[PDB]
């Protein structure tokens, strides 16, 4: 059976499940899953272009632009100029953070019956195909 | 960097990216991004419900309804009685084989910087992690 063992069935459906389980908890805490992204992919980071952030959230360009729209009037985010700069704010930071603890619980459940071997050869293959696809 | 290595996240970068290219690749051959996951989902396979259909093509069950619709209109898939099963005809297996060497194509040079061990152990942690997260 041609999908059973074709890279981007199995890439796209293990990302599905995972994600929508971690999605189910970001909206029981308040957060849209686009918001969660935005946030999550801010999170310690310096401040990042437009287009980066597209990438990183996996989200279009103009639907990344309309959500920062309303999440800086939120308070949550901030746009500079250097193509445009983002940021997430203090506010924001203190809104994510006992999700993102959540996301971190949760991803160790996930890794835990692969062991720290195969977790981190995960990780770093999936890393290393994210750098050499990315545009 | 709470995004750099955080699993959810480098999940659906890497599957976004790699399936993004063959996309790319099915409409220049005439497909949908919906029509290539359905008529590979089903090449090759014996019927199936249309809720795994719905899982295996990451696709809400309302949508691939829908998407059969049309489909089985022109004659390229088959729904039956057991529960709603589909089948691929040979219509639509004719119509897609040649886009799915190609697809065999793609993947092989997406894994082939990695060897074929970390190929394969890629391949098994995602199968495994499908297998876990299913419902």
């Amino acid at each position: 059976r041609f999908v059973d063992d074709y890279l981007p069935a199995l890439l796209a459906q293990a990302s599905q499940l995972i994600s929508s389980e971690f999605h189910e908890v970001a909206r029981q805490h308040g957060f849209s899953v686009s918001e969660w992204r935005v946030m999550a992919s801010l999170a310690g980071s310096e401040p990042i272009s437009i287009g980066q952030l597209a990438q990183v959230t996996v989200t279009k360009q103009p639907t990344v632009t309309r959500l920062l729209d309303r999440m800086e009037a939120r308070g949550q985010v901030e746009r500079l100029p250097h193509i445009t700069l983002v940021r997430i704010t203090r506010k924001g930071l203190k809104a994510v953070e006992h999700l993102m603890e959540l996301a971190r619980e949760h991803e160790r459940r996930v890794l835990e019956p692969f062991g720290l071997r195969r977790a981190e050869e995960l990780k770093q293959t999936l890393r290393q195909m994210i750098d050499l696809h990315v545009h």
